[PDB]
């Protein structure tokens, strides 16, 4: 069985709420609570587009600036409002600062850079859904290990970020 997202062609595994370009229809056989896209790119793409809308957010709940791995992370993986009190945001935000070589509250990042972009999508996807070699399947040779560069280079483009190629 494979994880839930790549099953999904939604690796981020974004929940239903907004009608991305490349969702299929929604039936009595969708997955419950997360989009199921019609291909890989349209996924990929949604992930991309999401962590743009934080990034260009001014102010977060807390008051501070979403500026930084940290205060993007906290958006994407928000703890609940009540229930047992739990860390699962902070280790995602250490994760993700690791993937991209950044201290977590390095206000250098931007996430209309490609290549900034590039790993922090890959390292979601690699996050959620864990290795390829778990569901015996041979990884890539990248950050997300489930999708090709081809793959993850077509979800980018589509969201608008622009590789510089010589
Ligand atoms: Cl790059």
């Amino acid at each position: 069985s494979l994880p839930r997202g790549i099953r999904n062609n939604n690796p981020g595994n974004i929940e239903w709420g907004s009608p991305w370009q490349g969702l299929q229809a929604r039936t009595a056989a969708s997955d419950p609570r997360f989009c199921q896209f019609i291909d890989p790119a349209s996924g990929i793409r949604a992930l991309a587009v999401i962590l743009t809308t934080y990034f260009d957010k001014r102010k977060a709940a807390d008051g501070s600036k979403i500026d930084t791995i940290r205060e993007v992370i906290e958006r994407w993986a928000p703890p609940k409002k009540n229930g047992v009190v739990e860390n699962n945001t902070t280790a995602y935000a250490n994760q993700i600062a690791r993937v991209l070589n950044m201290q977590p509250d390095d206000e250098t990042l931007n996430l209309h850079d490609y290549e900034t972009m590039r790993k922090m999508v890959e390292g979601i996807i690699r996050h959620e859904n864990g290795s390829p070699e778990d569901y015996d399947r041979a990884p890539y040779n990248n950050i997300n290990q489930w999708y090709s560069d081809e793959q993850i280079a077509e979800g980018l483009r589509r969201a608008g970020l622009v590789k510089p190629k010589t």
